[PDB]
């Protein structure tokens, strides 16, 4: 409350760390169905079912320009694209699969480096 804060966690290397999560999300092999946004002139039923659509590249120049107040904020997107992955893609095919394996890899990164 007012003049009564919890001590000061130390955020000032989150942009350099949420930066390297970023890196290796946008290189590991599954990720080529997040790497840009997904084509709304081409893609049947996408822009009208997937109210927020979200992507890596989307999330880098977010990252990169400074639209991300906290570490949360960035979280919140990269689990948005996850989201909208499931939201559209049945389980068992190859784009389903691929974002419960980034989706994965991305939580343990993520309490490996901040939790």
């Amino acid at each position: 409350s007012m003049s009564v804060k919890k001590p000061k966690r130390d955020d000032s290397k989150d942009l350099a760390l949420c930066s390297m999560i970023l890196t290796e999300m946008e290189t590991h092999e599954d990720a080529w169905p997040f790497l840009l946004p997904v084509n709304l002139k081409l893609v049947p039923g996408y822009k009208k079912v997937i109210k927020k659509p979200m992507d890596f590249s989307t999330i880098r120049e977010k990252l990169s320009s400074g639209q991300y107040p906290n570490l949360e904020t960035f979280a919140l997107d990269v689990r948005l694209v996850f989201d909208n992955c499931e939201t559209f893609n049945e389980d068992d095919s190859d784009i389903g699969r691929a974002g419960h394996n980034m989706r994965k890899y991305f939580e343990k990164k993520w309490t490996d480096t901040f939790k």
